[PDB]
């Protein structure tokens, strides 16, 4: 079933695949590269090994600690004395070089699309450039008598029209009159726009930076504010156009500037068949000549206010995330039938991979020759230290200069996160991102303190002290450890997809917070969200920030608990009945059908598009109401058993679970991820999941 090489026993479409496709290209020596990575997994194993044993003896201290018990202050010394909580470096500037300057310098959205998905991949990497009347028209952004019919609606039109109208006014806005009132646009010199009563310039004649057409009659005019791109399609003949008092047919945002390409939390990978069809994914990206024909969209030419042809990019500057340091994938398995760890093997086959998109030989990546690597799901800075080890490796078998790959370091672990500064000092030199996230970190919050207590419901942990100064503080170790004019400084994703109005109402607080990114669930989104950026002066904001510490190490870890009474009887169901619900919705659809990401009718039946984070925390919430006894096994199978035909329900378009859970193995899983929750790595869901993917994979043979 493999092919030996050294120790390993390799599957033979893993081999043929990077045989085959991968490796020509990349002047590397197929047999030299295949011991090159029998030696990085014999050497790197242990380590890998070691640090995930201290995960599980830290735990172990924290719940006996808890267990023979709140003091607030020998806790903490406790941390101190077990190697949990470090001591805090000296203070330090990041170092990482060769970066491009969507990272370095621009602020905006980031798009996250499962890399099996090679549709949604598409999207995402054209998703740079987006309109913004498509995304106000199909969204509830512009409300509907503007109502969407089956036929163009001009009511919506106009409405759609003077959003946009607004939109440039406080953008690039004219020294007299609106944009609302334009009647045509010449290039003079600069960028002069003809009102009906009047002739006008920009208030800053910088914000004007490039044309198409001829500069009496310009087919386009490019804009730019905050480092972000504005571009006015102006054709009189078109449809639009021909009712527009200036002929523009579109305005064009540029929008997502940067994507993640995900191997993670947003896919279904549990054998060696799956990582290919991603690894090939991700291959045609680099390449450049991934298509569906829908292709990859090439590059940008404008005319600059007196002078030459000059290019902009046309795609997404392209992360990849591989998986984090937990999993074992049976793709390649040791002679003694160990499955070797993923996270290695990611390191190895995303980073040969997009050795491709250094170069056209069609479609570059990264034009400053770095490698993008997101990973997840580590645990203090012993654990980035181990990833950097790992990238520098794997350099070495890819004939990489060192410090090719860098890093965005997720900060989503309890453990990494009151250890922050030491983690990024880590990385110091790799280091292009840090990033929080809602999900993730609730799940580890709720898993390291499940023996002190009931903890709050999840609607309410979101407005907990605890995350209040995680926000916070990540921001500020970004900003003191240098990030300003260097790397990101990311926020987290927003799930509700049909919400948009909302999202384009409240996502603002995140770049007013000093974020420099964003995470948002689709090219439309994207777009909206990238209004926030022309709104809110990201690099003033990170300015003013600067030395602020606005938390504390005491305010990290006030954990959650519930105070005594808390909840009715009712309340108490509707937070089962919910979280068992969003189990069942997500994961029906991960077992049965290896779809990581869809979007999720909630119990309100908002459509929510969450990815495993949300398995986390609601099994991990479940399984601590079950722990002390707020909620029995005998509550838990009713609600999972209620919901179960309600999930079947929201499906229509797939095999129901209702009404013989026994033999569901979907059914099966949820049920395991709640009563079993508390005994998972810290409330890890991969093994549960993987295990019964695979099982349900077995009866499909």
């Amino acid at each position: 079933d493999r092919v030996s090489v050294g120790n390993l026993r390799i599957a033979r479409v893993l081999y043929d695949f990077v045989n085959n496709e991968a490796l020509p290209g990349t002047d590397i020596d197929p047999d030299s590269f295949w011991a090159g990575v029998d030696k990085v997994v014999a050497d790197l194993t242990p380590q890998n090994q070691a640090l995930l044993n201290a995960r599980d003896e830290l735990q172990a201290q924290i719940d006996k600690w808890h267990r023979r018990r709140i003091d607030m202050d020998a806790y903490r010394q406790f941390l101190t004395e077990i190697g949990y909580l470090l001591p805090e470096p000296d203070d330090f500037t990041i170092t990482t070089s060769g970066v491009d300057a969507e990272i370095t310098t621009t602020a905006g959205p980031q798009l996250v699309v499962p890399v099996l998905n090679a549709r949604f991949a598409l999207n995402a990497a054209n998703a740079r450039w987006g309109s913004l009347y498509d995304a106000l028209y199909g969204t509830d952004v512009i409300p509907e008598g503007a109502e969407k019919g089956p036929t163009y609606n001009k009511v919506r039109g106009d409405k759609v029209i003077a959003y946009a109208r607004k939109f440039l006014d406080d953008s690039v806005p004219l020294s007299s009159g609106s944009f609302g009132d334009a009647t045509g646009f010449t290039v003079q010199d600069q960028l002069v726009v003809a009102l009906p009563d009047k002739s006008t310039g920009l208030a800053n004649p910088g914000q004007f930076a490039g044309y198409t057409g001829a500069a009496e009659s310009p087919t386009s005019v490019l804009l730019i504010n905050h480092g972000l791109h504005i571009e006015i399609l102006i054709d009189p003949e078109s449809q639009v156009g021909t009712t527009d008092r200036a002929g523009v047919k579109d305005v064009i945002l540029e929008s997502a500037i940067t994507t993640i390409m995900d191997f993670e939390d947003s896919v279904a990978a549990v054998d060696a068949a799956d990582k290919v069809l991603g690894y090939r994914n991700w291959l045609g990206l680099n390449k450049g000549d991934l298509a569906a024909l829908r292709v990859l969209n090439r590059d940008r030419n404008y005319t600059a206010p007196g002078g030459g042809q000059f290019t902009l990019p046309g795609r997404s500057l392209m992360f990849v995330r591989n998986v984090g340091h937990l999993m074992t994938n049976d793709a390649i398995v040791d002679t003694d039938g160990s499955e070797v760890f993923e996270g290695i093997m990611d390191a190895l086959f995303t980073g040969l991979i997009a050795i491709h998109g250094l170069k056209a030989s069609p479609l570059i990546n990264s034009r400053t020759g770095s490698i993008y690597i997101v990973k997840p799901k580590m645990h203090g800075p012993a654990e980035v230290a181990f990833t950097c080890e790992l990238f520098s490796r794997v350099e070495d078998v890819l004939g990489l200069p060192q410090n090719t790959m860098k890093i965005g370091i997720m900060d989503e672990e309890r453990r990494t996160t009151v250890n922050l500064k030491a983690c990024i000092k880590a990385a110091a030199d790799r280091v292009v991102f840090i990033n929080t996230g809602f999900l993730d970190r609730t799940g580890d919050e709720i898993h390291t303190s499940m023996e002190a207590g009931p903890m709050v419901r999840k609607g309410t942990m979101k407005s907990q002290p605890w995350i209040l100064a995680y926000e916070d503080h990540n921001v500020d170790a970004g900003l003191a450890a240098g990030f300003s004019g260097r790397a990101q400084v990311g926020k987290g994703m927003w799930t509700m997809t049909e919400l948009m109005a909302d999202m384009v109402e409240t996502k603002i607080a995140q770049p007013r917070a000093g974020a420099s990114t964003a995470w948002v669930p689709s090219p439309t989104a994207a777009t909206l969200h990238a209004l926030h950026y022309h709104q809110v002066d990201v690099a003033a904001v990170q300015q003013g920030l600067a030395g602020k510490r606005r938390a504390t190490i005491e305010q990290l870890l006030t954990i959650p608990l519930a105070k005594e009474l808390a909840w009715a009887p009712d309340e108490i169901r509707e937070e089962v009945d919910n979280n068992c619900q969003s189990i069942l919705g997500y994961v029906v659809r991960w077992v049965d059908q290896g779809v990581g990401c869809s979007k999720v009718p909630d119990i309100h039946d908002v459509a929510l598009m969450e990815d495993r984070a949300t398995l986390r925390i609601s099994s991990q919430l479940l399984a601590n109401w079950l722990r002390h006894g707020v909620i029995t096994s005998a509550d838990v199978r009713a609600s999972l058993e209620r919901m179960a035909p309600l999930v079947d329900r929201q499906n229509a378009g797939y095999r129901p679970m209702a009404p013989n859970f026994d033999d569901s193995i979907a059914f099966l899983a949820a049920q395991e991820l709640i009563l079993s929750g508390a005994q998972q790595p810290n409330g890890y869901t991969e093994p549960i999941l993987h295990r019964r993917r695979r099982e349900f994979k077995a009866r499909a043979a």
